[PDB]
């Protein structure tokens, strides 16, 4: 069926539930084995949320390669993203570590550092110019260059040296600051033309390395801005724009990593911003 007739008629009909549950029945299930030996313990944030083994990022290092991210390559879309959780106080180096030797040009932040009172990812990135930091376990320094803060996003421009060899990248930094604690928004507006804006830096181009998204667990709200981004790609560059089948674009993602959308509300929450996202597109 075409998205948005489908879509008003799972809400007339209340199937949320039933829908995003089929999704999950069907998704795929590949080995993580290496996500949970004993000594990547303190490496993942939640028991339950791993790459697998055959899409997750490499560290280049000989003593641990293992960081808690993964490779989603869309071969009919010709995008890449690296999804990987909010950094833990043991892992903002290795977080570091993967942005340089990917060639990443942007991070994309969909969280907060606390949100209901505790706290969903470490403080990464320096809040002052005059107080950089070093990342001593991984040899890298990372200062703060500018900042922009508008009502919905934040964006920053940081400089990154690796210390072994004196080379610099500029990375910038969008921030979505205002998802709500629960739910999700109530109109996709705000963030559509947050993803417009990463857009137009140039992080999500062939040019760079794959853009790094996350939120605390690199699922639910990341899982809704790669699969929104995908979909509306698709529809600019098939004949028929009302082909492109959501739900299978899903199942074709959780084969990189598990678990993208983590609710029905989320579900719904993306069919809105792509159906909204496509009529600005053109009008
Ligand atoms: N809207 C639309 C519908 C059909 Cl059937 C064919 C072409 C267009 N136009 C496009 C196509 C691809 N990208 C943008 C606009």
């Amino acid at each position: 069926m075409e998205m948005e007739k489908e879509f008003e008629q799972i809400d007339k009909s209340g199937s949320w539930a039933a829908i995003y549950q089929d999704i999950r029945h069907e998704a795929s299930d590949f080995p993580s084995r290496v996500a949970k030996l004993p000594k990547n313990k303190n490496r993942n944030r939640y028991r339950d949320v791993s790459p697998f083994d055959h899409s997750r990022i490499k560290l280049h290092q000989e003593d641990n390669d293992y960081i808690n991210a993964s490779l989603i390559k869309m071969e009919e879309a010709q995008r890449s993203y690296i999804l990987t959780q909010g950094p833990l106080p043991n892992t903002v180096g290795h977080f570091w570590e993967m942005v340089w030797e990917q060639k990443s040009r942007g991070v994309v932040m969909l969280n907060r550092v606390m949100e209901k009172g505790s706290l969903k990812c470490a403080q990464y990135w320096p809040q002052k110019e005059e107080k950089e930091m070093i990342f001593e376990d991984t040899n890298l320094k990372l200062t703060l260059i500018s900042e922009d803060i508008k009502s919905y996003y934040t964006v920053r421009q940081l400089e990154l040296e690796n210390l072994t060899t004196q080379e610099t990248r500029e990375i910038l930094h969008f921030h979505y600051t205002t998802w709500p604690d629960f739910g999700v928004p109530e109109s996709p507006a705000s963030f559509l033309n947050f993803l417009f804006k990463v857009r137009e830096s140039g992080s999500l181009s062939p040019e760079h390395g794959p853009v790094v998204v996350h939120c605390s667990a690199g699922i639910g709200r990341s899982g809704t801005f790669c699969l929104a981004d995908t979909c509306l790609l698709l529809m600019d560059k098939r004949k028929d724009p009302s082909s492109v089948d959501i739900k299978k674009v899903l199942l074709e993602m959780r084969k990189f990593r598990m678990g993208l959308i983590q609710t029905a509300d989320q579900l719904r929450f993306s069919y809105l911003a792509v159906i909204e996202g496509a009529k600005f597109i053109m009008g």
